[PDB]
């Protein structure tokens, strides 16, 4: 089985770590695939493998013991770097209102699937990552990038249904 | 692509629906990958995939809206059933110091695989299910039985390392 598929993908991202004590470990490999089997498997880490990038200039994983919303790291673009997160360390829950949430639930509670962000299809909107930096409007994602009330919502890719708010829970039960 | 092995797998186990006005949907497939992929891809589903059953001699899916943790719905025990539970809806971080912590981490903080709990290899101790019902204590999950100080531990893989904690972020982080 390919493990590759278990991660959340964010395409042309790489990470950097601000707090240089933080461990990494580096090799060469062809593919992502390799990336992912070896995190995923665990074997070959001194520590817990909590996301990897794949270079695929160099064709190379580094692997973490940390992710994107851990403090003391910063997310930064680059055209070679396929950022790939273990979701098992993407909170699969939500405090509040949920707009701190990042998960990749992308189903509404009725059990359509969520019209991508930066889609006009079936329905227009002005919700597009370039209006919400830091909301993670990407994919299909559901998502509350207003904090509004309601929790984390999408637009259905139901003609007839606009938009639908997400069943996701809330991590106090 | 095959979606099976993203559950969290609870064998000989299926879920009776308490709540009487709870939907549930069913159809005759072969194989239990059927019931995975038609659970993951959320097709034709009137509700949220959280959890299905295959059962292996009517040769049966059955998809359900909620999981083994939701309210209104008890665990129940039957040689042909198999209970795979989609891992969004299993809390991937704790509270507390993780007694009720049922997700599907395995590894210790320092990278170790996990031994399986009804394993005495490498290390022979007691923490059996049968002793420790309603706990999880099942393949090689992280998991605090006793509710102690540390958090979810479990017992590793290496002969030299007879138990350590793992590094499960708290819910609010
Ligand atoms: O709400 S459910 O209980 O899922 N209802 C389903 C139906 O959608 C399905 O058409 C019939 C026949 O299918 S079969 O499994 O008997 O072949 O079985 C059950």
């Amino acid at each position: 089985r390919n493990t590759i598929h278990e991660f959340k993908k964010s395409a042309k991202t790489t990470l950097i770590k601000i707090d240089p004590a933080l461990k990494i470990k580096t090799k060469k490999v062809n593919t992502a695939d390799q990336c992912a089997n070896r995190c995923t498997r665990n074997k070959g880490l001194p520590f817990t493998c909590k996301a990897f990038v794949f270079d695929k200039a160099r064709k190379q994983c580094l692997w973490f013991p940390f992710n994107s919303m851990s403090s003391g790291v910063k997310k930064e673009f680059g055209h070679e770097f396929d950022l790939y997160e273990n979701k098992d360390y993407i909170r699969n829950c939500i405090i509040g209102e949920g707009e701190s949430y990042k998960g990749t639930v992308s189903i509404t509670k009725s059990g359509i699937k969520c019209q991508p962000w930066s889609s006009m299809i079936p329905h227009e909107h002005s919700f597009l990552p370039s209006s919400y930096r830091g909301k993670d409007l990407q994919e299909n994602y559901c998502r509350n990038p207003r904090g509004e009330e309601g929790g984390p919502w999408c637009f259905t890719s139901n003609p007839e249904v606009r938009y639908e708010v997400c069943d996701i829970p809330q991590c106090s039960e």
